[PDB]
């Protein structure tokens, strides 16, 4: 798996983001999801080799807001 994050937008609600992140939980790829908005950003071990960030990051732009872009590779 990668290891990219999606650097913070401009919410610093953790309740929003994590609605979402409970769903991408469902992502088989989803290695890991370290949700830190508040503390610098949204820390997320995607599977590129399976699913691309555009999954999850257009997934919390839906109802979690945060996602400015991600960065990592
Ligand atoms: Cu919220």
């Amino acid at each position: 798996m990668e290891q990219k994050t999606l650097q913070v937008e401009g919410m610093s609600c953790q309740h929003c983001v994590k609605a979402v992140e409970t769903s991408v939980g469902e992502l088989d790829g989803v290695s890991a999801v370290h949700v830190n908005l508040e503390a610098g950003k949204v820390d997320v071990s995607f599977d590129a080799d399976k699913v691309s960030v555009k999954d999850i990051a257009d997934a919390i732009e839906d109802q979690g807001y945060d996602v400015a872009k991600i960065e990592g590779r």
